């Protein structure tokens, strides 16, 4: 519960408060691109993302999240691995101090710069907190980012984190499409997995897009001038909050393509 990602109190740590950190299903893991199965039947994924909005960007001591409103279907996955509606609640990224480093996914042992994670809950559950209950209660779309060009979808982001810099930190983030995150395709690879943080809980069915989108150095670097401590506190930089793989266990990750 002082859980973070420090030597004394980082992903090797988590198991004494959450023994499911030890579980048959837990996440992020490497994506060995050369076993995955490709898997005829999946479905296209169906991202509806329209009707989106988004409510508070909040800097909640491990990562910033942006939130939306959830009380009726306005953004939705379905399809792919999925059935049911699933509600898109917030997004977040996990990052690196470094290029070369950020991503909780693997693919065949690369780490990526960043991963964005699109949370969304199955309405048959409720409420999120009901479907977090339950092993088919989340989707969360799984999304690598490279450095290179800019992704001008996310500028909105990076230039609001100046005000959020803090922990319990936020602000007002309105009027934010989420569609400008997606790279081009959407051929994904699907398995099922857990919270990538405490409470660690196995419930989530994960869909990892193969094609990244590509940031710009500006971009991410701005990224790493957020704090994990609070306001006037000593400055801890918000960097290398991700957790790394994790083993696979009794799981076949699907390809969507071939
Ligand atoms: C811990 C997990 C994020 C794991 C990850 O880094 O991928 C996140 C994703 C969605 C989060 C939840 C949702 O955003 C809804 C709630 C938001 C509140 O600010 C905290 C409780 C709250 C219930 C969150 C708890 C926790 O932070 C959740 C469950
Ligand atoms: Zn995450």
């Amino acid at each position: 519960h002082h859980w973070g990602y420090g030597k004394h109190n980082g992903p090797e740590h988590w198991h004494k408060d959450f023994p499911i950190a030890k579980g048959e299903r837990q996440s992020p893991v490497d994506i060995d691109t050369h076993t995955a199965k490709y898997d005829p039947s999946l479905k296209p994924l169906s991202v509806s993302y329209d009707q989106a909005t988004s409510l508070r960007i909040l800097n909640n001591g491990h990562a910033f999240n942006v939130e939306f409103d959830d009380s009726q279907d306005k953004a939705v996955l379905k399809g792919g691995p999925l059935d049911g509606t699933y509600r898109l609640i917030q997004f977040h990224f996990h990052w690196g101090s470094l290029d070369g480093q950020g991503s909780e996914h693997t693919v065949d042992k690369k780490k990526y710069a960043a991963e964005l994670h699109l949370v969304h809950w199955n309405t048959k559950y409720g409420d999120f907190g009901k479907a977090v209950q339950q092993p088919d209660g989340l989707a969360v779309l799984g999304i690598f980012l490279k450095v290179g060009s800019a992704k001008p979808g996310l500028q909105k982001v990076v230039d609001v984190l100046d005000s959020i810099k803090t922990k319990g930190k936020s602000a007002d983030f309105t009027n934010f499409d989420p569609r400008g995150l997606l790279p081009e395709s959407l051929d994904y690879w699907t398995y099922p997995g857990s919270l990538t943080t405490p409470p660690l809980l196995e419930c989530v069915t994960w869909i990892v897009l193969k094609e990244p989108i590509s940031v710009s150095s500006e971009q991410v670097l701005k990224f790493r001038k957020l704090n994990f401590n609070g306001e006037g506190e000593p400055e801890e930089l918000m960097v290398d909050n991700w957790r790394p793989a994790q083993p696979l266990k009794n799981r076949q990750i699907k390809a969507s393509f071939k």
